[PDB]
């Protein structure tokens, strides 16, 4: 019950928060904003 990603920060473009929803929803939920 923790908000984070789960891979490298850096590698949560704003390209993959834009486009992938994989990385949106399952790598990237801290930096974009799914959590």
């Amino acid at each position: 019950r923790s908000c984070i990603d789960t891979i490298p920060k850096s590698r949560c473009t704003a390209f993959q928060c834009k486009h992938s929803m994989k990385y949106r929803l399952s790598f990237c939920r801290k930096t974009c904003g799914t959590c």
